């Protein structure tokens, strides 16, 4: 066929119930992540061929960058939370790995404090059960597929993108292979 089992995706053999119609996992110490982010835009191409009605869901991951990468998993938590993802997913992936300025729970605040989120809300959102709960969900999603690398997209629990076995001499044309391949996924 054109789209193969083990070619542009994998299937789960254990498949999630109940599971996110569209799942990415990252993490800000991942520099393919960085790549998928800054570079080719893959979460935004993803939903611009998505159809009616399909919500998208992005969690980070504890298995890199050790304390630190636990401390970004929670700051996540806190951006989805307070519904600001969009204005520190940048500066937190340049400052985990092109300046590397974030070395501390107090530099990852930083990058909200510039983003313009008040001290006393980010605080309160960090030490919050909402914050706490939320942490939990990423990990159970994480741990329920087996996780062991970023970047990583599953459909409708039961598939996951392979984008080794894509074409990777043109950019875009990486993207749009992904981002069809993710709408195939989702149709089936």
């Amino acid at each position: 066929a054109q789209y193969e089992d083990g070619k542009q995706y994998t299937t789960l053999e254990k498949p999630v119930a109940g599971a996110p119609q569209v799942l990415e996992f990252f993490s800000f110490f991942c520099p393919h992540c960085y790549q998928f982010e800054e570079v080719l835009h893959i979460s935004d191409n993803v939903k611009k061929k998505l159809p009616e009605g399909v919500k998208m869901t992005k969690y980070h991951v504890n298995f890199m960058g050790g304390d630190l990468g636990k401390d970004l998993t929670q700051a996540w938590a806190v951006a989805m939370a307070l519904g600001v993802e969009d204005k520190v997913t940048v500066p937190l992936f340049e400052g985990v790995q092109k300046t590397q300025t974030i070395r501390s729970a107090s530099d990852i605040r930083d990058v909200f404090i510039n983003a313009g989120i008040k001290g006393e809300e980010y605080d309160a959102a960090w030490n919050s059960f909402v914050v706490k709960s939320l942490v939990a969900q990423q990990e159970k999603a994480a741990a329920d597929v087996q996780l062991r690398g970023v970047p990583a997209m599953f459909v409708n629990g039961k598939y996951q993108l392979n984008p080794q076995g894509m074409d990777t001499s043109n950019m875009d044309v990486f993207v749009q292979q992904y981002a069809d391949t993710v709408k195939y996924l989702s149709e089936k």
